[PDB]
C-alpha cells in the first residue's frame, strides 16, 4: 500500500478507474459524432466543431480523475475504450439527443460515485466530485436540452434548412 | 534539345502542355459561372465571388505547370481555350454540380499525368504532381461536395430562399 | 429583355462581347510572350515580367467590359480564346513590335466600338469607352513605341548586349 | 458510393481505418506510460511530461488520417481502443524501450499502407503517407533510440540516480 | 545492426555515403571556382560571391544526407574529397558551363539514388530525395542554363566587357 | 608573375597551399567526429555540436589563408582532402584527445610556416601568421587540454555517466 494512501477505500479506487474509463468512452463517442458531421454527405462543420470540443473536454475530465487517483495513492487500471453504439448518427438533432442521453448516464454514474464517497466517509473524494464534476454535468445536460429544444422547434430532423441554420447561428 | 533538359520525355512534355490547356479551360469555365451570378436576374454576389476566386486559382495552377515546363527544358505549345459547354448555369446548385464534375475530370487527367511520370521514370515530375496538384484536387472536390450537399438539404434549386441564404451564410 | 435594360442596342451588346473576346486574346498573347522570355535559351526575366504584367492588365480590361455588359442588362456570350499566331517571338524587339501591332488593332476595334455607341445614341457606353479604354490605349501604344525606339537605337535584335541591358535598365 | 470518391480502393479505405485504430492505441499506450511516472512511488515528472506529449501527438496522427478518410469519400469505422499490454512499466528505460518497439511496429504498418497505395495506384494516398507519417516515424524512432542509449550508458535501470538525472537534464 | 534500423538496405546506405562524397566534391569545385575569380588577374567579385554561395549550399546538401544516414541507422563512411579537374577556370562563361555540367552529373546520380530506393521499396528515402534534392537540382540547372545563355548572347568569353557587366548586373 | 606580387617567395606560396590543405583536413576530421556523436548508439548532442562548430571554424581558417594567397599574388593549388584516420572515435574523451593531438600538429606546421617567413624576410606573412593563427592555436589547444582533464577526472571513458554530464554541463 502507497506511502501517501490515507482514508482511501479499495471500492473508491475501483470506482474512479471505472469513471476514468467512462470519461474516455464519452470522449470516443463525441469523436465519432464529430467525424460524422465532416462527411461530404453531411457537411455540417459547426456540429462537427461542437462535438470535437466535447471530445477534448471529456479527455480533460478523464485526466483529472487520473490525477485524483495518483494523488490519493491509488493505482490506475485502464480498460479498453469501447466504440460507440452507432457509426452513423442520422442527423444533428439525433446526435444532440444521443449526447444528452449519454450525459445523463454519466451524471448517474458520478452521483453513484458521490454516494460511495459519502458511505466510505471520504469527504475529500466527495468534494472532488462536487467541485469538478457535478455542476459541469448539470451545465452540459442543460445545454444539450437547450439545443434539442431549438432544433425540434425549428423543424428538425425533416427540415434540412433547420439544421443548416442552427449549425450557422447557434453552433457557429 | 535544351541545355537544361534531362530525364524529360517527349510524352511528358506534351502531357504538361495538355494539362496547361485544361487548367486554362477550367479557369474560363469558372469565369463564365462567376459572370452568370452577377446577372440582374440572378444577383447572387457571393456565388459570383466564389467562382471568380476559383477562376483566379486555376490561373495559378496553369502558371505553375508553365514554370515546370520551362524549368525542365520543355517548350510550351498553347492551344485555344475553348468556351464552356453552357452560357447559362441555371442555379447555384447546378453550378456547384458542374464544378464538381469538372474537378473530377481534371483530377482524372492529373492522375493519368502521374502514371505517365511513373512509367517514364520521372520522379521529379511525379513529386511535382503530388506536391502541387493531387491534394489540391482532393480538397477542391471535397469542398464542392460539401456545398452540393448543403444546397440539396436546404431545398435547392426550387427553394429560392435556400440559394439566397447559402450565398449569405456559407459563401459570404 | 432585362428589367434594367434601357437604351442598350442589340448591336452594342454584341460589340461588347466581341471586345471582351479580344481583350482575352491580347491577354493570352501577352501570356505567350511572357513564357517565351522565361525559356532557358532566352532568359530575359524583365521582358518576361513586363509581358506578364501586360497579360494581367488585359484581364482587368476584359472584366470591366463584362461588368458593363452585366450593368446594362446585356447577356455575356463567350467565345474561344484563340492562341497567338506565334509560339516563338524571336527577340525582345520583335515581341515589342508585335505588341505594338496588337495594341493598334485593339485601339482600332475600340474606336469602332465608340462610333457604334455614337451612332446608336448611347452616351453612357460612349463615355465608358472614352473613360476606361481610349486613353489607356494611347498610353500603351506610346510606351510600346518608346521601347521599340530604344531597342532599335541600342542595336537590337543583332546586339545581344542591347536586349540584355534594356532588360536590366528599362524593364527592371 | 460518395459523390467525391475517386481512385480510392475499398482496401485502402479499410487500411486507413486500421491505421486510425493503431494511432489511437499508441496514444492510449503513451497515456498509460505517462500516468505510471506520476505515481508516488515513481515520481519522474519529465518522463511523465514526455509521454503525455507523445500521447497528444498520436491523437494528431489519428485525426489527420480521419481527415484523409473524409476527404477521399471513405467512411470511418471505429474499433475499440485496446488497453496496453502493461499496467506497470518498471522503469524509465523500459518505457523508452517499449515505446521504440511500438514505434517500429507502427512504422511497419505505415510502410505496408504505402505499399498498398502504390499497388492500388493511389499516388495521393502514397504522398499523404510519405508527407505526414514516414519521416515522422523515422524521427520518433531515432529519438527513442537516442534516449535508450543515454539511459543504458548512464547505468539505468539499476542506477536510480541515472533515471533521476536523465529526467532532469534530457527530458526537462 | 542499429536499434533504429528498419527497411534500410545495405545498398541504399552505401549509395548515401557515395552521394555524401559527391556533394562534398561539388562543394570543393565551387570553392575552387570562387577563389579563381578573386585572383588579381581575374577580379570578378560577384562571380566569386556567386560560387562561394554555391559552395556553402553544397555543404548543406551533404549535411542533410549525413542526417538521413544517422536517422535511418546507417553508418557514415567518408572518402577523400578529390580536387577539381581544373586549377584555372578560364572565364566566367566557362565556369558557368562547368558548373552546369557538374550539376547535371549530380542530378543523374540522385536519380539513380531514387531508382534504387524505389527498387528496394524504401518510400521514406524516395520521398527524402524527391523533397530535398530533385527540385533543387532542376532549379540549379535552370539557373546555370539561364546564365550561360545571357553570357553567350552578350559576347562572352571574348568580350571582356560582357563578363564585367554580367558580374555587375546579374550576379551583383 | 602577378602584377601585385612583391617580396613573396615561391616557397612561402607553396607553404600556404599546404597550410590551406591542412586546415581543410582538420575541418573534415571535425566533421567526422561531429557525425559520430549523432549516431543513435552514441547520442551525445553537445559533443556533436562542439565538433561541428570546430569544423566550421577550421573552414574560416582555410578561407583566410586563401585570401592571403590571393592578396599576395600567389596562385592557389588545391589538393585532395584526405579522410580522417578513424571512422569510429570510441568516446567523448578519445575524440578530445585526438583533437588535441591534431591541433598540436597544426600548430607545429604554422610555427614552421612562421620560421619560413622569417627566413625569407617576409614580415607581412610573419605578422599574418602571428595575428590570425598562433594565438588561436594556443587557445584551441588549452581548451582541448581543459576538456581532456575534466573528462579524465570525472571517470571517462569507463563512466558513461561522466560523458553524459560533461556533454550537459560543459558543452551544453
Ligand atoms: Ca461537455
Ligand atoms: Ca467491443
Ligand atoms: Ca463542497
Ligand atoms: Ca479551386
Ligand atoms: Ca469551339
Ligand atoms: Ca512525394
Ligand atoms: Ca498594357
Ligand atoms: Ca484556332
Ligand atoms: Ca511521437
Ligand atoms: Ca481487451
Ligand atoms: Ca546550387
Ligand atoms: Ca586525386
Ligand atoms: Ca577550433
Ligand atoms: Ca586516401
Ligand atoms: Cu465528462
Ligand atoms: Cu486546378
Ligand atoms: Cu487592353
Ligand atoms: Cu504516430
Ligand atoms: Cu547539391
Ligand atoms: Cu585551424
Amino acid at each position: 500500500t502507497s506511502q501517501v494512501r490515507q482514508n482511501y477505500h479499495q471500492d473508491s479506487e475501483a470506482a474512479i478507474n471505472r469513471q476514468i474509463n467512462l470519461e474516455l468512452y464519452a470522449s470516443y463517442v463525441y469523436l465519432s459524432m464529430s467525424e460524422y458531421f465532416d462527411r461530404d454527405d453531411v457537411a455540417l462543420k459547426n456540429f462537427a466543431k461542437y462535438f470535437h470540443h466535447q471530445s477534448h473536454e471529456e479527455h480533460e475530465h478523464a485526466h483529472k480523475l487520473m490525477k485524483l487517483q495518483e494523488q490519493r495513492g491509488g493505482r490506475i487500471f485502464l480498460q479498453d475504450i469501447q466504440k460507440a453504439d452507432e457509426d452513423d448518427w442520422e442527423s444533428g438533432l439525433n446526435a444532440m439527443e444521443a449526447a444528452l442521453h449519454l450525459e445523463k448516464n454519466v451524471n448517474q454514474s458520478l452521483l453513484e460515485l458521490h454516494k460511495l464517497a459519502t458511505d466510505k466517509n471520504d469527504p475529500h473524494l466527495a468534494d472532488f466530485i462536487e467541485t469538478h464534476y457535478l455542476n459541469e454535468q448539470v451545465k452540459a445536460i442543460k445545454e444539450l436540452g437547450d439545443h434539442v429544444t431549438n432544433l425540434r422547434k425549428m423543424g428538425a430532423p425533416e427540415s434540412g434548412l433547420a439544421e443548416y441554420l442552427f449549425d450557422k447561428h447557434t453552433l457557429g
